């Protein structure tokens, strides 16, 4: 079987992961479960950025010392993937030793090899900002920052420096050959005043005025530089530079980096460098999303405008959350959190489109058949052709919306279909259909059509949603593992023997 890997980023766990970090998460479960679906061998890795002056920081701020802060941090974030019931097959942290040694691998080649070198970081930190700034650009000169109003902190220390701009003709020779490298196309607009033509300056890659991190093993007084050691995540869960290489050959390079933009140019300037540097295959592709804002912009753990996903979890369950999420937020945009678009999202869409739906169909197979659903024969009314070719034509466009991950696409062009299979229904009307007994047949298929339709749809939502579609299966009594398969989706009227359906049937409520 071919392979797929895909990867969020590691995260900071300098507080409580919010709604963004969970979209994230749910978007690349999603994909996951999308291609073991299509009988890819996957890899899903997310995780935890643990090192660094940010960290260190944080547990000064929660007054307690970097291990204990971060083991009950990474307690709370593994419990949430475990609510939200994430396909993860590994969670890598960077104060594993598993990780550690392949940095301190990686940090020692690049040194052996000329690459880094030992020197003096000096430049001007803006505190509020949060960004270096040179002399020059300095406004009223030690002076103010030209983004903000606030005068900035003068900062000198040793630093190894890594010269990357020799990789430029290679780098520009990879997105000539990989043209649709970053996606979606939007996300390269991040790329904007890239330095790589004018010249790319050596990168500061460790501090020595903090000392919580991989420290260097030529040199220990240098802590490695947290965007180096972070990166390395991807390769050194797969066993890189181990005794066990058997899932870096498997799996490596990854299909998707998955991102919000704010890391695009991190990922795709700095990682490819160094990757080229380790003589190793670059990363397919890059893809990246927007930010949830709320009423005073970005959703960010440090400042604490956030909305935690647990409050939604528990209130409205678990595909409530992961529906609203990748419906209501498009891929390529970013999107304000409103507590009304949730509630409208859950009631209209999951309750109302596709719960009345599933009620409806049983109520009738089992008030006109007693239970017993007649097998599909074929598409005997009039509609039928048509609602037949809808049907495949949804899974087509499901699928191109999918492998660009416009999630909010595809789940938009799914409910088209619903809605379709509700008006089949109205249009169709079946209660007219068995007053005459001569009408039988066509009340038959007419009943199997809304279950073929409904069977269509639960199994695209087996990606999103991960109770309801099972519920669905249960209360239509689809056994079978085939009829829950994307295979079985590609020629219409899969049931040609005759079902019992539940006698009981509970709402799927999601
Ligand atoms: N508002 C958001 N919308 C979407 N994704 C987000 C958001 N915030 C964080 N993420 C996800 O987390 C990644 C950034 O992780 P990070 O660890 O920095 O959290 P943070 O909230 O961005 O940082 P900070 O602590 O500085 O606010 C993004 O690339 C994205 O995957």
């Amino acid at each position: 079987k071919e392979t797929f890997y895909i990867t969020t980023p590691i995260y900071y766990p300098s507080g409580n992961l919010h709604i963004g970090h969970a979209y994230s998460t749910v978007a690349g479960d999603v994909i996951a479960r999308y291609k073991r679906m299509q009988g890819y061998d996957v890899r899903y890795l997310t995780g935890t950025d643990e090192h660094g002056q940010k960290i260190q920081e944080k547990a000064q701020k929660a007054g307690k010392t970097e291990i204990e802060y971060l083991d009950e941090m990474i307690a709370g974030i593994k419990q949430l993937w475990a609510k939200l019931e994430i396909s993860n097959d590994d969670f890598i942290r960077t104060t594993e030793e598993r990780h550690k040694h392949v940095v301190e691998q990686v940090f020692e080649r690049l040194l052996k090899q000329g690459d880094i070198y030992l020197g003096e970081y000096e430049g001007w930190y803006s505190v509020p900002d949060e960004t270096y700034y040179t002399e020059s650009q300095l406004v009223d000169p030690g002076g103010k920052s030209p983004d903000s109003g606030h005068e900035v902190e003068l900062v000198k220390e040793e630093s190894y420096f890594f010269n990357i701009s020799k990789y430029t003709d290679r780098l520009l020779e990879f997105y000539d050959q990989n043209p649709d490298f970053i996606q979606p196309p939007s996300r390269k607009n991040e790329m904007i005043n890239n330095f790589i033509k004018p010249g790319l300056a050596d990168l500061a890659v460790s501090r020595t005025s903090f000392n919580w991190g991989v420290h260097v093993p030529s040199n220990p007084k240098h802590v490695v530089y947290v965007w180096i050691d972070a990166l390395v995540n991807y390769i050194s869960a797969l066993g890189y530079l181990s005794d066990d290489e058997s899932l870096f050959n498997k799996y490596w390079p990854a299909d998707i980096h998955l991102m919000a933009k704010e890391i695009v140019r991190f990922h795709s300037i700095i990682w490819p460098i160094l990757l080229m540097a380790l003589d190793l295959p670059l990363p397919k592709k890059v893809f990246a999303h927007g930010w949830i804002l709320m009423k005073d912009g970005k959703m960010s753990k440090s400042k604490g405008n956030v909305v935690d996903p647990n409050i939604l979890i528990d209130r409205y369950g678990l595909d409530a959350t992961r529906y609203y999420l990748m419906r209501e937020l498009p891929f390529g945009s970013d999107g304000v959190f409103t507590p009304e678009a949730f509630v409208e999202r859950t009631n209209f869409d999951l309750a109302n489109d596709l719960g009345n739906l599933v009620n409806r169909t049983i109520s009738m197979v089992n008030k006109y058949f007693d239970g017993e659903l007649p097998a599909y024969q074929g598409p005997l009314h009039e509609l039928d052709e048509e609602m037949e070719a809808m049907a495949l034509e949804t899974v087509k466009s499901y699928t191109e919306s999918m492998e660009s991950l416009q999630f909010s696409v595809a789940l938009s062009t799914v409910w088209k279909f619903i809605s379709r299979t509700n008006k089949y229904i109205d249009e169709t009307t079946p209660w007219v259909l068995a007053k005459d007994d001569s009408q039988k047949d066509m009340l038959g298929n007419v009943m199997a059509h809304l279950v073929e339709n409904i069977r269509y749809a639960a199994v695209l939502l087996r990606p999103f949603l991960t109770h309801a579609p099972k519920e669905i299966f249960e209360q239509l009594n689809i056994n079978n593992p085939q009829f829950m398969e994307f295979s079985s989706l590609e020629q219409y009227g899969v049931l040609n023997e005759s079902i019992m359906v539940t006698g009981q049937p509970k709402p799927i409520f999601p």
